[PDB]
């Protein structure tokens, strides 16, 4: 049932097929360096005690110390891990950070743990995979159904084994501000967006003041694109979209009162002088760009021919199957590929545990600067492979990682072709 991690070894030899490198280095890149498989022992709030399966994938560190999350579903799996890795590395790699492709995941339900025992395993989990971790080994952060209060548990687990010999701040990210936490954590993902689709514009020649923009989805990732947009762009919010439907509104949306609205009647649907739409009819609108920030694949080969955006941002993981690339791309529709849009909030993370080593802590503004630095340096070098090979912004960027990486080993003398 496709494998992820057959889906990551598939995804790197298409990149490794736009691209001049060695058998050699393509059989070091398909396999992880370094699994560890643990046991996560926690004593239950009835006295017992139950053992979990944890895991930490580092998949390369040739670039620096890895860095991924901490994911804790049920459905988790030591594949599933190895291929989220793999991803980060390419992740870390296409935003030119100095870090490596790290994760970690237990199997377990937490919707059913106490705090109490929240924090036993988190404890326990730091415990047991000490000793493959450390502020220049392996940097954890938060992931799904993981949080910043589980993030300080675990700083402050590996403060204590560590004996305060070094930064126990930088060991993990996503902390909260009072402990080694960093500013601008919350907006990261959808500045990281506003900067890539502000660089596309320009690619493009088009004056973002007074366009329109679509957004999918009214998270944390989607409002906040939507606003950001808003303020900084002058681009006018025309429709948004829940997972219950979406509304329209040509004279334009404010969302502050969406989002009040939303945490009001649950809903985004019937707001005060919107049109009620469906997602798939928000992503036939007529706009200049559009920003899927929810469900996986949501664009496909079905309704990719009818998409009228001309910039689509893919703000989620992955809302554009290679099919509907294809065809997007065939348009003349310029696509701002998933692991380079969304690369705020690791490049973020990697400023905080810059600040955390450092000991001096950052402002809004010199964190909202650097993102955009950042930012605007990856998508013109995504741009750039792109006009230069001829290929979809997809495989430039996964061109341009795999470039960065092949170059490190290359520097290391791990692979001497
Ligand atoms: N936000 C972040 O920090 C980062 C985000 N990402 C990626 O970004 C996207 C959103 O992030 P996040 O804000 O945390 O997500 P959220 O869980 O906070 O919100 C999800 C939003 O998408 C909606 N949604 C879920 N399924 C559908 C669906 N099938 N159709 C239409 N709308 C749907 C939800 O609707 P409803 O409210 O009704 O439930 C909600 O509006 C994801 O794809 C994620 O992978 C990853 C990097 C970090
Ligand atoms: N796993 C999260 C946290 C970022 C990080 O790995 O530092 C992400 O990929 O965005
Ligand atoms: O894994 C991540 O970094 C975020 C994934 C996410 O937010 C999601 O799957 O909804």
């Amino acid at each position: 049932e496709i494998d992820p991690f057959e889906m990551a070894v598939k995804q790197l030899e298409r990149a490794a097929q736009y691209m001049d490198i060695s058998e050699e280095a393509l059989e070091w890149l398909k396999k992880p360096m370094r699994i560890v498989e643990v046991s996560v022992p926690i004593e239950m709030d009835d006295g017992s005690v139950k053992v979990f399966t944890g895991f930490r994938v580092q998949h390369n560190w040739a670039r620096g110390p890895t860095k991924g999350g901490i994911r804790w579903h049920p459905a988790e799996t030591l594949s599933t891990v190895k291929a989220l890795a793999t991803w980060m590395t390419w992740k870390v790699a296409v935003v030119d950070l100095p870090y490596g492709g790290g994760k970690g995941g237990i199997i377990v339900n937490p919707k059913e743990l106490s705090e109490r025992e929240q924090e036993r395993l988190a404890r326990a989990y730091i415990r047991a995979v000490y000793d493959v971790i450390g502020p220049w080994t392996d940097i954890p952060a938060p992931d799904v159904y993981t949080n910043p209060k589980i993030m300080g548990w675990m700083m402050d687990e590996y403060e204590t084994i560590m004996r305060r010999k070094g930064p126990a701040f930088g060991v993990i990210t996503g902390k909260p501000l009072s402990i080694g936490g960093s500013l601008g954590r919350g907006t990261a993902t959808a500045q990281g967006a506003i900067f890539t689709i502000r660089e596309a514009a320009k690619a493009l020649g088009i004056d973002l003041k007074g366009k329109k923009i679509a957004v999918q989805g009214y998270g944390n990732a989607g409002y906040y694109t939507a606003k950001l947009a808003k303020e900084q762009l002058g681009m006018t919010v025309v429709a948004v979209s829940d997972s219950r439907g979406g509304i329209y509104n040509p004279d334009g949306l404010d969302p502050d009162e969406v989002l009040k609205w939303k945490r009001e009647h649950g809903s985004v649907k019937d707001f005060p002088g919107a049109t009620n739409i469906t997602n798939e009819e928000l992503l036939e609108l007529e706009v200049d760009v559009l920003a899927p920030a929810a469900i996986e694949e949501v664009i496909t080969e079905k309704n990719a021919d009818n998409i009228k955006a001309k910039i689509v941002a893919e703000v989620a993981n992955g809302p554009v199957t290679p099919e509907a690339d294809d065809i997007l791309r065939e348009k003349g529709i310029l696509q701002i590929p998933d692991f380079l849009c969304n690369a705020g909030g690791v490049t973020v993370s990697y400023f905080e545990w810059v600040q955390n080593i450092n000991g001096y802590y950052w402002t809004e503004e010199e964190v909202r600067e650097k993102l955009d630095k950042k930012m605007t340096k990856a998508f013109w070098e995504v741009y750039n492979t792109h006009k230069d090979k001829n290929i979809h912004m997809r495989d430039a960027a996964y061109v341009v990682a795999v470039s960065r990486v092949y170059q490190a080993m290359k520097d290391r003398g791990w692979v001497k072709k």
